[PDB]
């Protein structure tokens, strides 16, 4: 499994932008695709995995493992008193957290548990954070820079610190590869800390569904149109493939041909 390393503490727009070209070329199929967009794989290719490891402005690091056939982060790491520290969700089967153990920590002696206790949904992050929902959580990157630093090779730190992280890292970086719209609300923010707005609350939750749209559409038209918010709240009914086409990074994998085009 390959490690795309992101500088968060010396990030620019552009090095952000070949970081997110990055990530969803190693994670792609390397032939699926429909309507232009990039696919991701089926649960059976290898690698089944990425790490991002990003790195903060005192240059300690954190390393997320993503699933490359959906990009959920399954744990992540952080050197700990010279020890790999492996910090694994509790929602993952026994044969993909001894997976987890050795992509993140290979070297069996040199290596440390320290459970995220707790699953990785939204729902579960926001109650940890102390949040009735992740728009209150802002993202930005001098956020994720100071995040890392709460965290990467300190003792302990609360469960409401960890969340934090969990939420900016899980949006600026795997929802920011699976749409183009998100990495954009970071780029046009890239200079501050911002909000997620509806638009991006509504694709995060969306992702399964368009993707399957996007797949299933005869001729650019989908099957059955499908709603979405705005980014000022309002209804938004998709209807072609050349509405939302701008805003994806990638496509969950569907099975079955498609328009590639």
């Amino acid at each position: 499994v390959n490690t795309i390393t992101f500088d968060v503490g010396n990030a620019t727009i552009n090095k952000y932008a070949t970081f997110m070209e990055s990530l969803r070329n190693e994670a792609k199929d390397p032939t699926l695709k429909c309507y232009g967009i990039p696919m991701l794989p089926d649960s059976n290719l290898t690698p089944k995995y990425v790490l991002v490891k990003l790195q903060d402005a005192s240059s300690k690091t954190i390393t997320l493992m993503l699933r490359r056939n959906n990009l959920y982060v399954m744990g992540y790491s952080d050197l700990y008193n010279g020890k790999c520290r492996y910090h694994i969700f509790n929602d993952i089967s026994s044969t993909e957290s001894t997976d987890v153990e050795n992509t993140l920590c290979p070297n069996s002696n040199s290596r440390e548990k320290k459970a995220i206790n707790y699953n990785s949904q939204y729902s579960t992050l926001q109650n940890k954070a102390g949040v009735s929902s992740r728009s209150q959580v802002q993202l930005g990157i001098q956020i994720l820079n100071s995040d890392i630093g709460k965290i990467s090779g300190v003792s302990t730190f609360t469960d409401k610190t960890e969340a934090e992280f969990l939420l900016v890292a899980i949006q600026m970086v795997s929802e920011a590869a699976r749409f183009k719209y998100i990495e954009n609300q970071v780029k046009t923010n890239f200079n501050r800390a911002f909000n997620p707005n509806p638009k991006v609350l509504s694709l995060e939750e969306n992702w399964g569904k368009i993707s399957l749209a996007i797949h299933n559409a005869k001729n650019g038209a989908l099957t059955s149109p499908l709603e979405l918010k705005n980014a000022d709240d309002t209804k938004w009914i998709v209807l072609r493939v050349d509405e939302i086409k701008p805003d994806m990074g990638l496509l969950n994998y569907v099975s079955g041909t498609c328009q590639t085009t």
